[PDB]
């Protein structure tokens, strides 16, 4: 687990233009297109960023190119900023991920404004930083994300960021799930011959008694049918929604 998977989770993946929680036109894995309120400006800014006429739709290959760029833009952006560098330097890989996340979301100068929190951060004053971060305009606008980021700063662990993987054992797919509180994973072994997406999903609910929503979608964002066989599901990556979090699952070919 790392910043790339962390941001996948926070940002999801959309292949058509859409408005983020701040109402700004966005595409892919949280790629901010513009701050203009004009859709046509967004649509034009899209085409330049891709290098073809997009008609407001991109592919997964195009999504992940942008993504890798924006993160290096963020991580580089950190390293050339006065306030943000020594903190970044001080922190371990996990809290550095938390910070890039913050930059990634709201830009460099947006994240310099947290002088106090950054100072507390730098001195290793975890909970103080956390308590303080929870008082920002940030937290109010995007609360549960900020909560996830703030927890990563407090603990320096991935507790708030779950994850799902698929790995074959005894020639059978085994889906481990690691939820946003319990670093005790859970695994589900499946029979692709006979089991379906709905079976897997009913299993999933019959585990945690706190889940209120579970779904599977294509990478393109389309709901996969419950009656679909797991054999077919595992021919390609997919998105597992589990309460608010969406996880990009990537079965081994």
């Amino acid at each position: 687990m790392n910043i790339f998977e962390m941001l996948r989770i926070d940002e999801g993946l959309r292949l058509k233009i859409y408005k983020n929680t701040e109402g700004y036109y966005t595409i892919g894995i949280g790629h901010l297109l513009t701050k203009s309120p004009s859709l046509n400006a967004a649509k034009s800014e899209l085409d330049k960023a891709i290098g073809r006429n997009t008609n407001g739709v991109i592919t997964k290959d195009e999504a992940e190119k942008l993504f890798n760029q924006d993160v290096d833009a963020a991580v580089r952006g950190i390293l050339r900023n006065a306030k943000l560098k020594p903190v970044y330097d001080s922190l371990d890989a996990v809290r550095r991920a938390a910070l890039i996340n913050m930059v990634f979301q709201m830009g460099e100068t947006g994240v310099a404004g947290f002088t106090n929190s950054l100072r507390m951060l730098q001195q290793k004053r975890w909970d103080e930083a956390a308590v303080n971060l929870a008082k920002s305009r940030w937290y109010n606008q995007t609360p549960n994300r900020a909560k996830r980021v703030i927890t990563t700063f407090r603990t320096g662990t991935w507790d708030a960021y779950g994850s799902v993987t698929v790995v074959y054992q005894n020639g059978l797919p085994v889906i481990s799930v690691r939820l946003p509180s319990r670093r005790e994973r859970c695994q589900f072994t499946l029979k692709p011959i006979s089991d379906s997406v709905g079976v897997f999903l009913r299993q999933l609910q019959e585990e945690a008694r706190g889940i209120d929503r579970v779904a599977i979608y294509s990478p393109d964002g389309v709901r996969v049918a419950a009656s679909t066989g797991i054999d077919l599901l595992l021919l390609d990556d997919f998105k597992l929604v589990i309460n608010d979090l969406t996880y990009h699952v990537r079965p081994p070919k």
